[PDB]
Formats: C-alpha cells, sequence, structure tokens
C-alpha cells in the first residue's frame, strides 16, 4: 500500500549479523525468512545486505524489475578475479558488460550446440561428452584392478574439464596431466571464499591478517590467469582468419575487429573456462553421491535405459527428451542438494521497491536459491531425496513443479550456459550408468553434508567401486 523499509532482526553495532550467519548462510538465512518474510535486512560488519527468499518475490526483483537488480556490488574478493575485470564480476552492469555477455552466449552456442563440421549425427557437445565418457569409464576399470576403489571427484574433473576445454581452448587433457591437476584439483577454494557472506568482504582488517584462505584465492587466480595467457599466445601464433576452431579464436577474431579493450574481451573465456569446470564436476559428483546412497534411485534409472534405449548403442541428447525419470533424478540432484545456495550477490542500479519495501541504490542483495528448494509451502518432505515427486501419475516430467526448482538464476544474470550443463550432465550420466554400476559397501562413512561455498562440495570420499553390467 504505502512504503516500509525491509524487516530484520537485531545486529551487533560493530559486525552486524556475521555470527548469527555462522558457517552455514543459506541455513541460517532460511530459518530468519521463515519469520521475517521474502524480503529481509542484515548487515554483515558495517554493510547493509537485503536477503530475497521466496519463488514469487524473486521472480519479481530479477525478471519483472531486473534491470534494477542487475548490478554486482563492489567486493574485495571479486577485485581479485580476472584482474578485477571480470565479465561476471565486476561492478560493471552497464552496456560494456551487456556486450561481453552477448560474446560469451554466440561464442558457447557456436561451439556447443552447433553441428560438428566432422560428424553429421551429433553437434560438439555430444562429441565432446563421448569421447570423455569412454576415457572416464577405461580410467575407472584400470583403478578397479589396482586399489580396488576410487575417489570419483578426482577423476570426474578431468573429464568434465576436457569437454569445456574443447570447446574454449581446442584442447583435451590426460587423467595424469601435471599441469591440469595443478589448475583444477590443487587446493582450489574458489567457491569457498566467493561464497555470498565471506567476511574478509565486509571485514576490512581480515584482508591484511595472515590469512591462507585468501593467500590461497590470491595465487589461485593468478594461475588461471597465466594459463589464459598461455593459451591465448598460443592461439595467436596460429591463428587463421577463415577457420576458427574455439571460443579463443572467435574472441581473437573479435579483437581484430576492432569501448572493450583488447583484455575485456579475452578474458571472458576464463570465466566460461573457471564456471564450465567447477560447477558442472560438482554436480556430476553430488550424482554419483546419491546414485551410491539410494541404490534404489540407480536401478530405476538403467530400467529405463534398457526399456528406452538398450544396451544396443550408446545413448545421444536426442533420447534426453524420452527418459523422464533421468531427468527426475537430476531436478532432484539440483534441488536436495541445492549446491549452488545463492546466486552470486546482486546489488541495486536506482532506488527501487520489492513487495512493498524500499531498497536503495547500491544495496548488496542476497538471492537464496536454497530457501525456494526447500519451502515447505512447495515440497511435501524437502529433506528427503524422492526423484518420484517430479513425475506425474502416467510417468513424464510435471513441467509446472520441475520449474520451481531454481538453480540457475533469473533475469539479466541468469547462467548462460545452463543448456550445456543440463545437456553435459545427461549424456555423462547416461553414458556411464547404461554400462556401469556404482557402489559404496557398507560400513563405511559417507558424509553427505555439504560443505558451504558459491559451490558447495561434499567430503571427498575414497572408498567408490565400479562394476560392469550383465
Ligand atoms: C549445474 C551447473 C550450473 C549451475 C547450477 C549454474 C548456476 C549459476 C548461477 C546460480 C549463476 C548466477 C545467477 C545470478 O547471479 O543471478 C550463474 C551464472 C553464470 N554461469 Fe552458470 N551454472 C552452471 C553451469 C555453468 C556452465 C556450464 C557455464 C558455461 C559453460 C556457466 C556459466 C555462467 C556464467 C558465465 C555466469 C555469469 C553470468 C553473469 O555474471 O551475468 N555456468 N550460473
Ligand atoms: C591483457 C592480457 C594480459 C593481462 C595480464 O596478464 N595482466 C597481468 C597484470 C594480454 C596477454 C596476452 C595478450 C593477447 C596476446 O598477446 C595475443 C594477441 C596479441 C595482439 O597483438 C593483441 C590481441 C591479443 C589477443 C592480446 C590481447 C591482450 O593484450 C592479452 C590477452
Ligand atoms: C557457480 C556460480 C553460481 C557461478 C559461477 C560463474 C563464474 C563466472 C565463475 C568463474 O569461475 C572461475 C574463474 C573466473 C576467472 O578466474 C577463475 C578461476 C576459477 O578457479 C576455480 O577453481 C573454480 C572456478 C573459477
Amino acid at each position: 500500500k504505502g512504503l516500509k523499509n525491509p524487516p530484520g532482526p537485531w545486529g551487533w553495532p560493530l559486525i552486524g549479523h556475521m555470527l548469527t550467519l555462522g558457517k552455514n548462510p543459506h541455513l541460517a538465512l532460511s530459518r530468519m525468512s521463515q519469520q521475517y518474510g521474502d524480503v529481509l535486512q542484515i548487515r554483515i560488519g558495517s554493510t547493509p545486505v537485503v536477503v530475497l527468499s521466496g519463488l514469487d518475490t524473486i521472480r519479481q526483483a530479477l525478471v519483472r524489475q531486473g534491470d534494477d537488480f542487475k548490478g554486482r556490488p563492489d567486493l574485495y574478493t571479486f577485485t581479485l578475479i580476472s584482474n578485477g575485470q571480470s565479465m561476471s564480476f565486476s561492478p560493471d552492469s552497464g552496456p560494456v558488460w551487456a556486450a561481453r555477455r552477448r560474446l560469451a552466449q554466440n561464442g558457447l552456442k557456436s561451439f556447443s550446440i552447433a553441428s560438428d563440421p566432422a560428424s553429421s549425427t551429433s553437434c560438439y557437445l555430444e562429441e565432446h561428452v563421448s569421447k570423455e565418457a569412454e576415457v572416464l569409464i577405461s580410467t575407472l576399470q584400470e583403478l578397479m584392478a589396482g586399489p580396488g576403489h576410487f575417489n570419483p571427484y578426482r577423476y570426474v574433473v578431468v573429464s568434465v574439464t576436457n569437454v569445456i576445454c574443447a570447446i574454449c581452448f581446442g584442447r583435451r587433457y590426460d587423467h595424469n596431466h601435471q599441469e591440469l591437476l595443478s589448475l583444477v584439483n590443487l587446493n582450489n577454494n574458489f567457491g569457498e571464499v566467493v561464497g555470498s557472506g565471506n567476511p574478509a568482504d565486509f571485514i576490512p582488517i581480515l584482508r591484511y591478517l595472515p590469512n591462507p584462505s585468501l593467500n590461497a584465492f590470491k595465487d589461485l587466480n593468478e594461475k588461471f590467469y597465466s594459463f589464459m595467457q598461455k593459451m591465448v599466445k598460443e592461439h595467436y601464433k596460429t591463428f587463421e582468419k577463415g577457420h576458427i576452431r574455439d571460443i579463443t579464436d572467435s574472441l581473437i577474431e573479435h579483437c581484430q575487429e576492432k569501448q572493450l579493450s583488447d583484455e575485456k574481451i579475452i578474458n571472458i573465456v576464463l570465466d566460461l573456462f573457471g564456471a564450465g569446470f567447477d560447477t558442472v564436476t560438482t554436480a556430476i559428483s553430488w550424482s554419483l553421491m546419491y546414485l551410491v546412497m539410494n541404490p534404489r534411485v540407480q536401478r530405476k534409472i538403467q530400467e529405463e535405459l534398457d526399456t528406452v534405449i538398450g544396451r544396443s548403442r550408446r545413448p545421444r541428447l536426442s533420447d534426453r527428451s524420452h527418459l523422464p525419470y533421468m531427468e527426475a533424478f537430476i531436478l532432484e540432484t539440483f534441488r536436495h542438494s541445492s549446491f549452488v545456495p545463492f546466486t552470486i550477490p546482486h546489488s541495486t542500479t536506482r532506488d527501487t521497491s520489492l513487495k512493498g519495501f524500499y531498497i536503495p541504490k547500491g544495496r548488496c542483495v542476497f538471492v537464496n536459491q536454497w530457501q525456494i528448494n526447500h519451502d515447505q509451502k512447495l515440497w511435501v518432505n524437502p529433506s528427503e531425496f524422492l526423484p518420484e515427486r517430479f513425475l506425474t501419475p502416467d510417468g513424464a516430467i510435471d513441467k509446472v513443479l520441475s520449474e520451481k526448482v531454481i538453480i540457475f538464476g533469473m533475469g539479466k544474470r541468469k547462467c548462460i550456459g545452463e543448456t550445456i550443463a543440463r545437456w553435459e550432465v545427461f549424456l555423462f550420466l547416461a553414458i556411464l550408468l547404461q554400462r556401469v554400476e556404482f557402489s559404496v559397501p557398507l560400513g563405511v562413512k559417507v558424509d553427505m553434508t555439504p560443505i558451504y561455498g558459491l559451490t558447495m562440495k561434499h567430503a571427498c570420499c575414497e572408498h567408490f567401486q565400479m562394476q560392469l553390467r550383465s
């Protein structure tokens, strides 16, 4: 009716609610939204923060009022990413950002969904995922002959990285390549530092005290930026104007057809490479954890594969639409884990209101996806892993209910690799489960508790076993 300020609990005058958030902000703020509602206010240090919950309220802000909520706060941790010029994390939300986003979407679309000039049956993504799925199966058979057990993340992260690495740099790597493992599987705390609520972003003194976490984050980005440099120079040395091989070339080509510094056009590939390998690897890793902890669910997926395709040919993307129980499992992996509990923090571009509450310009905003995916109002038993909740009586996907699983964001800042992620996750699982069975013996600890971060990881598990099927 009128205009109010967003409600919220009392906080300490110097540190605010930093202690209320604790180690699991997504859980603390979910309980908090049950009491104060979909639009609430807190403080981290002296910085106010508005936290958005509820499915309709978040759609109202990110979509219907999207231009008001399309900004990024000028946090310190973001200034360390891509030399302070990250497309996704810098405070630039004007036309320069929109142009870079438009370069990334077309680069992805051109080298993921487009038809491969070599094969006629499949596209780029399906070709790459098929190759790595085979190498992944062979690599796991070797481990079953030796130690008899393995850590799936150790080898999934390479297979997933080779896919995005072929789309970006036209290269793949061996599962024991020392350079790669040092890059994608050596002290990778990117998600832990960038996760919404990092005290270093709101308590300035923590940035200058002995901080091993922040030191690892600085080294990690310097290492990734050097890798970008190496791959761009190697591409320039062998660049052919009429033969665009990957996304790096389509960006070099755009630097010649030349607002956008050379650096801001090139480092876009790094945002795609870093996001492509980290989030899909975590998604496939979480999927494997659920398959092992819910053998009932693993066999029902295999039964559908045998019925709809059989073991006479490998699965294909065209079969995704006809495997509803596979989609129900992927949707419930996203929903139950919500391994992306918050979007990247947002920021208001101008004074605005939301559900009658005033939010001034420059206000930092958290978007709680975990709250949606676990809302008691929307789901029956939110804490249980039940893929059947997305299935109709006739065995089809309930389109209305699947669209209430929020993990890719909304509006102007939504994920640009959503389709790639959904096709890549589907194919890897379809090819593997058709041929192998994953399991873990009784009596071994398997900690399913998520570890907070931008992308929530699980405790590593060395007790995975894989067996061929009958
Ligand atoms: C299961 C896999 C993935 C999930 C759950 C996921 C989720 C998200 C989320 C929550 C956001 C932020 C939304 C917001 O800030 O409002 C985002 C943004 C983004 N995603 Fe994804 N993502 C996934 C995979 C990928 C892949 C495969 C790519 C590229 C190949 C990618 C590229 C990006 C980029 C570049 C952004 C930044 C958008 C911007 O800053 O404007 N992501 N993603
Ligand atoms: C997960 C959600 C919701 C959104 C992510 C979107 C983007 C753009 C992530 C950028 O990802 C990375 C970058 C970017 C420059 O440098 C990087 C270095 C990295 O190193 C790592 O270990 C893991 C990732 C990583």
